[PDB]
């Protein structure tokens, strides 16, 4: 074991949205000291996971916007982005419907019409710290390469339908781990993102520890020689990972980072 990958929603956050500083920051205390690394890969914006760990943001690693921009060590590693014209297609094509709110996720902030349910607003200010009101999502300044549906996940074989030959796969809809949904470049998942850490450091799966409990979980969940899955995890990443902990709000992800720490069942 050389890597700790934890998910926040459902994982690694109570529904309080909340975890155990103390106890986390000792365990990481002795992940350091044993050279482990960790590593925070979720759908969320780069800006808005930071918050949740401002003491160790420099130190972490994070897999930001389901896999769309990854930061090592306080630096900037990876960003996707769709072309000018790719962008304006699913833009186009989201705007057919005047019925749907979305955000446009970018490098440098997210975006959402000026023109938004104030309801709408407040949840996706809680997952994107960075959230600018804009009048044309055609007009953007920035590196755009997500965008989170105002649709609950429930619709994702609806939304695959429906995007596949509109988009003919521009982008793919995963869920984005909070009940909705996320638009990704497909290939640019979590797995991905965190096999860009992996190369950096030298280091592969069989050292990768992961947990998770949402559908964009699974690549990251398949591709790890520890996977686990949270108690409270949808059936299918139930499924897929090998191992299991505790569901969020009894602390699930703190307890396999102890039974690594403690060399408990996986790790011994
Ligand atoms: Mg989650």
């Amino acid at each position: 074991v050389k890597v700790i990958v934890t998910d926040m929603d459902g994982t690694f956050l109570n529904d309080a949205k909340t975890y155990n500083q103390p106890r986390f920051m000792a365990q990481y205390q002795e992940l350091k000291k044993r050279g482990i690394k960790f590593v925070v890969a979720s759908g969320n914006q780069y800006y808005q996971l930071i918050s949740f760990f401002p003491e160790l943001k420099d130190e972490i690693s994070f897999v930001a916007e389901n896999g769309a921009l990854v930061y090592e060590h306080g630096k900037q590693l990876f960003h996707g982005e769709l072309t000018r014209h790719e962008s304006r297609i699913v833009i186009g094509e989201l705007l057919k419907d005047k019925q749907l709110n979305f955000v446009a996720c970018g490098l440098q902030s997210a975006y959402v019409s000026e023109n938004a349910p104030e309801a709408f607003v407040a949840l996706m200010a809680k997952h994107y710290h960075r959230l600018k009101p804009v009048k044309d999502y055609q007009e953007i300044d920035d590196v755009l390469f997500k965008f989170s549906l105002n649709l609950p996940d429930e619709q994702i074989p609806l939304v695959i339908d429906k995007l596949h030959v509109a988009l003919d796969g521009i982008m793919k809809p995963v869920t984005s781990g909070f009940g909705f949904i996320d638009l990704i470049i497909p290939g640019l998942h979590k797995a991905n993102g965190i096999s860009r850490l992996l190369k950096r450091w030298d280091l592969s799966p069989q050292n990768v520890v992961a947990i998770g409990d949402s559908g964009n979980d699974a690549e990251m969940l398949k591709m790890a020689r520890y996977s686990f899955a949270m108690g409270n995890a949808a059936e299918n990443i139930k499924q897929i990972a090998r191992y299991a902990t505790d569901d969020n709000n009894h602390e699930g992800a703190l307890n396999v980072i102890q039974a690594v720490l403690d060399n408990t069942y996986p790790f011994n």
